[PDB]
């Protein structure tokens, strides 16, 4: 509360560490469904169904330009990529499986880096 603060967690490396995590996600072989925005003209249903489209390149630009106020807002956009994927793709599809693999991969890096 007022004039009463928990001890200050060092957050000064968070930007660099999110960037490295994101680099690792970008270079994973199963990243291909997530590298770019889903083409809303060419994929029937996507525009109407997925209220908040997200992809790695868009996370990368937000990161580079100071649009994440903290590391949790960054984790939300990453998870949004996978939650969208699960919304639109059957689990037993190459893209569906990619999404499950990439979420697992992200979550481990997140824990090992920050928890």
């Amino acid at each position: 509360s007022m004039s009463v603060k928990k001890p200050k967690r060092d957050d000064s490396k968070d930007l660099a560490l999110c960037s490295m995590i994101l680099t690792e996600m970008e270079t994973h072989e199963d990243a291909w469904p997530f590298l770019l925005p889903v083409n809303l003209k060419l994929v029937p249903g996507y525009k109407k169904v997925i209220k908040k489209p997200m992809d790695f390149s868009t996370i990368r630009e937000k990161l580079s330009s100071g649009q994440y106020p903290n590391l949790e807002t960054f984790a939300l956009d990453v998870r949004l990529v996978f939650d969208n994927c699960e919304t639109f793709n059957e689990d037993d599809s190459d893209i569906g499986r990619a999404g499950h693999n990439m979420r697992k991969y992200f979550e481990k890096k997140w824990t090992d880096t920050f928890k």
